[PDB]
């Protein structure tokens, strides 16, 4: 009750003493630093929170064992905005009784990078379960244990630009395909030949290859509203093979579709293209035949430029010399003419087994101090940069950008790529007299103001601003909820979630029996945007393919493979076909007898697919927050180690109090106000924030906010000493009842 007092000792005071206190600083075993940096790499070794030592894109991938388990930060806050929020609901008796939304707060658990995956140093002698930190080991005492996480921070450094709180923001976007570096798919003589990655190909500049070569059939047409960017499946261009679709599968696919319902098994996007030569069924390994006589003949379009408007692509396959040798740091690109750099370019090339792309990150998961890798500067020299990340509130500009920079930069013109796609599929009532590039990003757009910092967001947003015209980002936890609500139902319980959110949207998606033109049929486009994308989920089976609506001169209905062609999640295997829009008089047809049809059709099956549901690995994927937080420590940094725990106070109101040990690099108020972002949606019950940071010399100094009072006092048990922190909480009693087991419990 009232004050609890936390000893803080080195050896040899013999804490055979010390166990009276609930929580001690022993400092005690430090981990020696490297300077100036104290080393991460000694993490696999003290205890820690696993790591293995590894190069970095296969840390991501990594499991972990080394762990006692996972605590989440937020676990606490979410427990709190759990709490606050119960249904009040009146009883038999008049009086009220409280509901907790015991669903949102299980959905809310699970479904949270934060997480964290520690190895405590728990001794039985004692109850204790300790931490170690790189100045000292601190050992809580159990029953207070259940809510400690750390809390490690790589420092900001101005010159990069660096804003650090976006670093969960960077993981995620990893997670969903939008941080990665490309390079063409490769062959060699190893029939003959046969694939070989290009970002490990271990040779020398000045050694041929086979490659592809990709580009967009052409991105950004210049085309006016009348018009559509449709995807006229006739390009006048001589002796390059166009890829055709092919009219008796095609037929035979919709009256399948028309009778049995949509067949995501069965259906398929090669079926339906002509054999001759189409881009999903050609392969190289199997397509260079040995042969008889008189040998080494390579594939019928070998030099040939292959136009697939369709996929607005135009790969084609190629003697290549390469260049920049190996190295272990993509991109730097591996051979003479490669494949794009741009982020946001990379999310359109939907035919994906054409190129490997692996997570732009570069060497060493625990190093104290490394280069980094080159994409960010290199996604730096990109024009619209400086205009975007005006956006983001960066008034110019690193010139060795942070990631966090660069994953900023990305997020923000991808969601403005997709807007300006998507906007074209609603009616627009302006001058069709007015060109202007089609699939240019806006910058100028008017959204506000919570910042983007997850699809879901997005997604909630394309919606949202689409067609609701509320044009305003709503929070990530808001906007995740919002999607897992809508993936959580099926049937037309699921319709009535969408329209729930999106009254407009989905009142006229409910709408489409009546149907007559073409234009109400085109807003079944937007489904496939809640199932196809997160940082965490994977495909029930990537090759199922969703129902989709390109606009050639005639509205066919495609497949597509969620996706895409390579087993990579997602809005890749989604976001380019619709880059393709009905000319106006197309966007008016008035249907025809089988288009109702095959809509009703298409709501009917998005309206209870599963296809996002694939069960995802929780432990792997969750877990690496702290890894993106120790290697961006490495690339600009260094690290500084904290662990913070909270303490329930319970009267007269019942509120949280912070306590913090950490690394004296920075400074205490700055990692006080970081404490508090773990509170994102109950920081107004964190009443006090006690943070004391041992110097790397053992040398303490604790600093508090408010109902909290530090005051640090020597204790001399004979020869033995060492300094108490007392805590003072003047006015507040907060000693004996199980207040942390009934907080958590909710
Ligand atoms: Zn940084």
């Amino acid at each position: 009750m009232d004050e609890l007092g936390i000893p803080v000792y080195k050896r040899g005071f013999p804490e055979h003493l010390l166990r009276g206190y609930e929580f001690i600083i022993d400092v005690g075993t430090k981990i020696e630093s490297v300077g100036g940096r104290h080393d991460v790499t000694k993490i696999p070794e003290m205890n820690a929170y696993d790591i293995k030592q590894e190069s970095i894109r296969t840390a991501l991938w990594y499991n972990p064992i080394r762990n006692d388990g996972f605590v989440l930060p937020r676990v606490l806050d979410i427990t709190l905005r759990g709490y606050d929020e119960r249904r009040a609901v009146v009883e038999s008796t008049r009086h009220k009784s409280f509901h907790t939304n015991d669903q949102w707060v299980q959905w809310m658990m699970k479904d949270s990078m934060d997480a964290q995956p520690l190895k405590v140093g728990l001794d039985d002698q004692s109850r204790n379960v300790a931490h170690s930190l790189h100045n000292c080991v601190v050992k809580i005492d159990s029953k207070k244990a259940d809510t400690m996480s750390y809390h490690v921070e790589p420092i900001e450094d101005a010159s990069k630009g660096c804003l650090h709180t976006r670093t969960m923001m960077w993981n995620h976007l990893v997670r969903i395909e939008t941080f990665h570096a490309a390079q063409e798919v490769a062959y060699t003589l190893k029939y003959i030949y046969g694939r070989v990655n290009l970002f490990d190909f271990v040779a020398e500049p000045g050694i041929k290859i086979v490659h592809w070569e990709y580009r967009l059939n052409h991105s950004t047409r210049e085309i006016t509203y009348a018009q559509g960017n449709p995807c006229d499946l006739y390009p006048e261009d001589d002796d390059v093979i166009v890829t055709k679709f092919d009219d008796v599968a095609y037929g035979q696919m919709i009256n399948e579709m028309i009778n049995g319902g949509w067949n995501q098994e069965q259906f398929k996007m090669h079926k339906i293209l002509k054999s001759e030569g189409n881009v999903l069924t050609i392969d190289f390994e199997k397509d260079a035949k040995l042969t008889t006589n008189e040998g080494v003949t390579m594939p019928e379009y070998f030099n040939k430029w292959i136009i697939a408007p369709m996929f607005n692509a135009k790969l084609r396959i190629k003697h290549e010399e390469i260049a920049q040798r190996q190295s272990d740091d993509p991109m730097v690109k591996r051979t003479l003419s490669p494949i794009t750099a741009d982020p946001i370019e990379l999310q359109r090339l939907t035919l994906a087994r054409f190129y490997d792309i692996r997570p732009a990150l570069r060497g060493q998961a625990l190093s104290r101090q490394q280069a980094q890798s080159t994409y960010d500067e290199e996604i730096s020299k990109r024009q619209d940069y400086a205009e975007i990340l005006k956006r983001r509130g960066i008034v110019q500009i690193p010139k060795k950008p942070c990631p966090t920079v660069t994953a900023q930069y990305t997020l923000e013109r991808y969601a403005l790529f997709i807007i300006s796609i998507l906007q074209q599929h609603v009616v627009r009532d302006c001058d069709e007299e007015a060109v202007y590039e089609h699939p240019k990003a806006d910058h100028e757009l008017e959204i506000f103001g919570e910042s983007i910092v997850d699809i879901s967001q997005v997604i909630i947003l394309a919606f949202d601003l689409i067609f609701e015209r509320r044009r305003r980002v709503r929070d990530v936890y808001e906007s995740r909820h919002i999607i897992a609500r809508i993936r959580r139902m099926r049937g037309k319980e699921r319709l009535n979630v969408i329209a729930e959110f999106f009254p407009t949207y989905g009142g006229l998606l409910n709408g489409l029996n009546s149907a007559t033109v073409v234009q109400n049929i085109m807003y079944l486009n937007f489904l496939p945007l809640y199932f196809l994308v997160g940082d965490n989920m994977i495909y029930s089976h990537r090759q199922w393919s969703i129902p989709l609506l390109l606009y050639t001169h005639e509205v066919m209905v495609v497949p597509l493979e969620v996706g895409s062609y390579n087993d990579r999640c997602g809005l890749i295997a989604y976001l380019e076909y619709m880059v393709f829009f009905p000319s106006k008089a197309i966007r008016f047809s008035k249907l025809n007898e089988a288009q109702p049809k095959i809509a009703r059709e298409m709501l009917k099956y998005y309206a209870n697919t599963t296809v996002y549901d694939g069960g995802v690995n929780y432990n792997v994927v969750t877990t690496k927050q702290l890894l993106y937080e120790t290697y961006l420590a490495s690339l600009c940094g260094g690290i500084s180690d904290g662990i913070v725990w909270y303490l329930p106070i319970t009267h007269p109101n019942k509120c949280i109090v912070a306590i913090e040990v950490s690394d004296e690099r920075v400074p205490a108020s700055i990692r006080a106000g970081r404490i508090r972002l773990r509170f994102p949606l109950s920081a107004r019950h964190l009443k006090g924030v006690v943070i004391i940071q041992i110097d790397e010399e053992g040398e303490f100094t604790v600093y508090s906010e408010g109902i909290v009072s530090h005051r640090v006092c020597k204790k001399n048990l004979l020869k033995y000493m060492c300094d108490i922190i007392l805590l003072k909480f003047s006015g507040h009693v907060f000693g004996n009842d199980e207040m942390l087991t009934k907080l958590l419990n909710v």
